C-alpha cells in the first residue's frame, strides 16, 4: 500500500497506470484491508484529498476510475476514518472544509452521502481539549464556514437533496449550530446573521409546511431559547425584530409596519415565546440565568424587551410593589414597638397581667412571630423553586440570604424565649437591626434611588473589602508591638489595646492613654507610625479608590438595576395573590392575514410609535385607517 | 439611607440596656449621632447584659455608616 | 542606588533580622532594652505580611498602589 | 490614582515574574518537571539533510475572516 | 530595552523555500477558522549565558521599557 500513498501524496498519475490492470489480476479492489491504515483507517482517496495544490490533483479522478472499474464506487467513495478521534469524517468533509466546489460536485455525483455525521472528539464540544464544533453534518459545515453556494447546491441537486431538518447527536439543526458559533464580535454576527436569514428563505421556499424555529434539541431549546441563555446579544437582537420585505415569505418576519402618515409610521412586534410559551420564553431564561453567562445584564436592552417590562411595570405592578413596602413598613414598626417595651424581671417567659398594654405589647409579639415563620418559608420555597447551585448561593441572592438570615434569628429567639433564657435579647436585637437595613430592598422601584443601592453595592464588594483586609492586617501588628511594651498595667491585654488604637480611626485618639512602661521612645515611634500608616494614607487612599470606581460604574449600575426591576415584575406576575390572570400584554391583531395556505394569522403583537424626518418612502403598511 | 441606619441601630442598642440615663430613643439616637461629627465614645454605658452583642452593634454602626457612606458621598460630590 | 530606589522587600526583611539579633544580644548581656529591640521586630514582621499580595492579582496591584501613594504623595505632604 | 492603574498591573507582573525565577533556581527537591514544553519537530529540514527539534510552545487561535489555507506541518489537527 | 526589536524577533515568520528555517513562529495545523502556532522558546528561559527572562527581570532599573517588555506576545503566556 505503501507506493500507492506516495503516488498519490506526489500527485504522479504515472505510478499508478498499472493499478487497475494488477488490481484485476490479484481479484483485489481498493477497499480491501490491506490498502488501509489499521490504526485510523484512512484510505487513498481521503490521502489523495488531503494533499493538493490550487485545488488540483489529478490521482483522484484515478482513483475513481479504477474504483469504478473495479467493483463500484459506494464502498469507496463512502469511506471514512475508524478510530475514536476523527470518527465519520469522509471526503465529503475534507472536500467542503477545503473550499473546493468541484471536488464536493465530484463526489455528490458519484454517490457520496450528504447525510454523514462525523462524530470524533475532535468534532465535538469540548474545554481542555482541541475541536471545532459545527453539528457534525456538511450542511452544518457548509453553513458555519460561510459557504453560500455550497449549502444551495447540497439543497438543490437532484443525485441527493440535504436533509435541512436533520439532527445530529446533541440533537442540533443548522440553526442551532449557527447559534452555536457565535462569539458576539462584528465580522462574526453580519455573516452568522446572513446565513440564518438565507436559511429560512430557502426552507420557506423548499418546504412550506415545515417551521423550522420550533425544532428543539435535546435540552429542550430552540434556536431563540439557546441564543437566550447563551448570551448570544447579535443573534437574539436580529430575531426579535426581523424584518423581511418579499413576497411568498413575508409571515417569516416578527416586526411588521401597521400604517404610515407622512413622518409618523407605527410597527408591531411579534411577541410570541417572549413572555408567554409554556416551555422556556425568554424573560425567563434571560433573568433566571446562572451568572456565568457573558451579557446577563445587557440583553434586557434589545428593543422590545425593555418596553415591554416599562408597560408590565406601569399597568400592574407598580401597585402591588408600593401595597408590598407598605406592608413591610407596618411589620417592622409593630416590631419595633414589641421589642422597645419588653419586661426586664428575670427568667422569661413572662406572665400576662389583665391590663391593656400587656394585651397590646403581646399581640405584637405574635405578629412579629408570624412574620418570622412567613420569611422563613419564603426562603425555603425560593431555594426549591430555583435549586441554585453552591457558587450562586455566594455570587448571587443577596437579598433572599439576608432576609433568610433575619427570620433564622428570629426563630432562634423564640426558642431561647420558650427555654427560659436571656440571651434570647441577645437574638432579637440582631433580628431587629438586620429588619431595617433590609429596608434598603425597595429602593428598586425608584430609578434615583435604587442605582444608588446598586452603587453601594458595589462599593462594599471591591473597594471596602481590600481596604479592610490590609486595615486589620496593620492593626493587629501594631497592637501586639503596643501591648507587648506594657508591663503590669490597666490595659495589658490584647482586646484593650486593639480597641484604643482602633480609637484612632474615628477621631478620638488619645496618644497618652497610658504611662505603665519603660522606654517612652518607643511607644510615642509606634503610635506615630501606626497614625501616619493607617489615617494620613490609607482612609484619603480609600476616598480617592471610590472616586475611581464611581466614575466607571454608571452603565453597569442602570443595568442592573433594570435587571432587578425585571426578577421584581416576573415573580409578581408568576404569584399575583389575588386569582386574577389579566397579564396580557398587547392585541391579538392580524399580521399578514396570508399565511402560505389559505388560513390567517392572529400573532399577539405591540405596538410602537415612531417619527422621522428624512427617507420620505412609502411602507408595506397593513391597514389603510391611521 | 442615613437615616435609616441611624434609627434602625439606634432602636437595636436602646432595645439591649436596661435601666438608667440611656433606656431612651432621643438619648440613643444622640449618642450615635455624634459618631458622625468625630465625636463618638464606644464606653458610653455599661447598663446591659451581653458585652459582646453592643461592640458588635457599634462596629458594625461605625462601619456601614462612617467608613463607607460618608466617603462614598464625597465621591459622588466629586462626580456631579 | 538599586539598593535606594529597587529592592525595597529585600532590605525591610534583612531590617527585621537585624532587630532579631541585636535583641538576642541585648538579652545575653542583662539589658531590658532588648525588649525595645523585640517590639520593633514584631511590628515590621506584621507589616511585610503585604508582601505576598502579590499571587492574587487584585490585591497586588492594590499594594503597588500604596507603594507608589507612599513614594510620590505623602512625601511632599510631610516636606 | 487616576494615572497609574496600566503602570500597577505592569509593576505587579514583573513582581511575579521575579517570583517565578527565583522558585525555578531554588527548586527544592533537584526535580526538572520545571523544564519547558513540546520537543516537537519543527521543520524536519536544515540546509543540510539533518532535522530540528525545538522545544515549542504550543497557542491556539481563531480568526473568523481571510480565510486562507495556512502552511501547515501535519495534515492531523 | 529595544522593544520593537524583541517584539520583531521572538514572533519571526519568513515564508519562503530555502528560508523557513529561519523563522521562530510556525504553523502547526488549521482548521476552518481555528489554527494552532508554535513558538520557539529557544535562548528565552534556558541558554546557559544570558536568557530573555532573566535579562528582563534582573535589569538595572534603568532599562528605558523595563515594565513593558514582558507583554511581548509568547512571554506572558510562557509565565502565565
Ligand atoms: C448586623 C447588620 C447587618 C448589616 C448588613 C448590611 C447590608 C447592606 C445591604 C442592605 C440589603 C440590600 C439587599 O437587599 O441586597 C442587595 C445587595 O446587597 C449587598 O450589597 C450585599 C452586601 C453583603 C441586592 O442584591 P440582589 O439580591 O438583588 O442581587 C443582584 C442580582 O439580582 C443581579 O442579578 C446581580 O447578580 C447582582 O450582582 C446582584 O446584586
Ligand atoms: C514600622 C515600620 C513600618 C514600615 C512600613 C512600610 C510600608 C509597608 C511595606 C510592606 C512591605 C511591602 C513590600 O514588600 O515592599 C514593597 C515596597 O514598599 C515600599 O515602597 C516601602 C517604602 C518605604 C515592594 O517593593 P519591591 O521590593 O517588590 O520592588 C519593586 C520591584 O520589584 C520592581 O521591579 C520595581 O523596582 C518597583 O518599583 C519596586 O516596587
Ligand atoms: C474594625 C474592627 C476593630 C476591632 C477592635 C476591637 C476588637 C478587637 C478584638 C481582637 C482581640 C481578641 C479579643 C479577645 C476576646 C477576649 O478574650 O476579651 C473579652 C472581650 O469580649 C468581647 O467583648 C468580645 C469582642 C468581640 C468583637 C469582635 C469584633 C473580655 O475582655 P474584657 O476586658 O472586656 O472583660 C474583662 C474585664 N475584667
Ligand atoms: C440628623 C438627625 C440626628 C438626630 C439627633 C437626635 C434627634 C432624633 C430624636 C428622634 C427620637 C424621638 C424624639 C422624642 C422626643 C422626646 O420625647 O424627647 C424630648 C427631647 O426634646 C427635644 O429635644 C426635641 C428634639 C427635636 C428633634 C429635631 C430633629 C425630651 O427628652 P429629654 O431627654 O430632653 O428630657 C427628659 C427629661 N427627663
Ligand atoms: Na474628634
Amino acid at each position: 500500500r505503501r507506493s500507492i500513498f506516495d503516488a498519490v501524496a506526489q500527485s504522479n498519475c504515472q505510478e499508478l497506470e498499472s493499478l487497475l490492470p494488477f488490481l484485476q489480476r490479484s481479484k483485489k479492489r481498493l477497499t480491501d484491508s490491506e490498502f488501509k491504515d489499521p490504526e485510523t483507517g484512512k484510505t487513498c482517496l481521503l490521502k489523495a484529498m488531503l494533499n493538493l495544490h490550487n485545488g488540483q490533483n489529478d490521482t483522484i479522478a484515478l482513483l475513481l476510475d479504477v474504483a469504478r472499474k473495479t467493483d463500484s464506487l459506494k464502498q469507496f467513495v463512502n469511506a471514512s476514518y475508524t478510530d475514536s478521534y476523527y470518527k465519520g469524517q469522509t471526503a465529503l468533509h475534507i472536500a467542503i472544509e477545503r473550499r473546493n466546489m468541484t471536488l464536493v460536485t465530484l463526489l455528490v455525483e458519484n454517490g457520496a452521502d450528504v447525510q454523514a455525521a462525523a462524530n470524533g472528539d475532535f468534532f465535538k464540544k469540548t474545554k481542555g481539549r482541541p475541536g471545532f464544533y459545527f453539528g457534525e453534518l456538511p450542511l452544518s459545515l457548509a453553513a458555519c464556514t460561510n459557504q453560500l453556494a455550497i449549502v444551495k447546491f447540497l439543497l438543490q441537486n437532484s443525485w441527493q437533496p440535504a436533509d435541512i431538518s436533520a439532527r445530529d447527536s446533541v440533537g442540533n439543526t443548522v440553526l442551532h449550530a449557527l447559534v452555536e458559533v457565535a462569539d458576539n464580535t462584528v465580522d462574526n454576527t453580519k455573516f452568522v446573521t446572513s446565513m440564518y436569514n438565507e436559511i429560512l428563505i430557502l426552507g420557506a421556499k423548499l418546504h412550506p409546511t415545515l417551521k423550522l424555529e420550533e425544532i428543539t434539541n435535546r435540552k429542550g431549546l430552540t434556536p431563540l431559547a439557546l441564543a437566550a441563555s447563551s448570551g448570544k446579544i447579535g443573534v437574539l437582537a436580529y430575531i426579535l425584530q426581523r424584518e423581511i420585505h418579499e413576497p411568498e415569505c413575508r409571515h417569516l418576519s416578527r416586526k411588521f409596519t401597521e400604517w404610515a402618515y407622512g413622518p409618523v409610521h407605527s410597527s408591531l412586534y411579534d411577541l410570541s415565546c417572549i413572555d408567554t410559551c409554556e416551555k422556556n420564553s425568554v424573560l425567563e431564561v434571560i433573568a433566571y440565568s446562572s451568572s456565568e453567562t457573558p451579557n446577563r445584564h445587557d440583553m434586557l436592552l434589545v428593543e422590545p424587551l425593555n418596553r415591554l417590562l416599562q408597560d408590565k411595570w406601569d399597568r400592574f405592578v407598580k401597585r402591588i410593589f408600593y401595597f408590598n413596602f407598605f406592608v413591610y413598613c407596618l411589620y417592622m414598626i409593630i416590631f419595633t414597638a414589641a421589642a422597645y417595651y419588653r419586661p426586664v424581671e428575670g427568667l422569661p417567659p413572662y406572665k400576662l397581667k389583665n391590663t391593656v398594654g400587656d394585651y397590646f405589647r403581646v399581640t405584637g409579639e405574635i405578629l412579629s412571630v408570624s412574620g418570622g415563620v412567613y420569611f422563613f418559608f419564603r426562603g425555603i420555597q425560593y431555594f426549591l423553586q430555583r435549586r441554585p447551585s453552591l457558587k450562586s448561593l455566594f455570587v448571587d441572592s443577596y437579598s433572599e440570604i439576608l432576609f433568610f438570615v433575619q427570620s433564622l434569628f428570629m426563630l432562634v429567639s423564640v426558642v431561647l424565649y420558650f427555654s427560659q433564657r436571656k440571651e434570647y435579647v441577645a437574638s432579637m436585637v440582631f433580628s431587629l437591626a438586620m429588619g431595617w437595613t433590609n429596608m434598603l430592598y425597595y429602593t428598586r422601584g425608584f430609578q434615583q434611588m435604587g442605582i444608588y443601592a446598586v452603587m453601594i453595592e458595589k462599593m462594599i464588594l471591591r473597594d471596602l473589602c481590600r481596604f479592610m483586609f490590609v486595615y486589620l492586617v496593620f492593626l493587629f501588628g501594631f497592637s501586639t508591638a503596643v501591648v507587648t511594651l506594657i508591663e503590669d498595667g490597666k490595659y495589658n491585654s490584647l482586646y484593650s489595646t486593639c480597641l484604643e488604637l482602633f480609637k484612632f480611626t474615628i477621631g478620638m485618639g488619645d496618644l497618652e492613654f497610658t504611662e505603665n512602661y519603660d522606654f517612652k521612645a518607643v511607644f510615642i515611634i509606634l503610635l506615630l507610625a501606626y497614625v501616619i500608616l493607617t489615617y494620613i494614607l490609607l482612609l484619603n487612599m480609600l476616598i480617592a479608590l471610590m472616586g475611581e470606581t464611581v466614575n466607571k460604574i454608571a452603565q453597569e449600575s442602570k443595568n442592573i438595576w433594570k435587571l432587578q426591576r425585571a426578577i421584581t415584575i416576573l415573580d409578581t406576575e408568576k404569584s399575583f395573590l389575588k386569582c386574577m390572570r389579566k397579564a396580557f400584554r398587547s392585541g391579538k391583531l392580524l399580521q399578514v392575514g396570508f399565511t402560505p395556505d389559505g388560513k390567517d394569522d392572529y400573532r399577539w403583537c405591540f405596538r410602537v410609535d415612531e417619527v422621522n424626518w428624512t427617507t420620505w418612502n412609502t411602507n408595506v403598511g397593513i391597514i389603510n385607517e391611521d
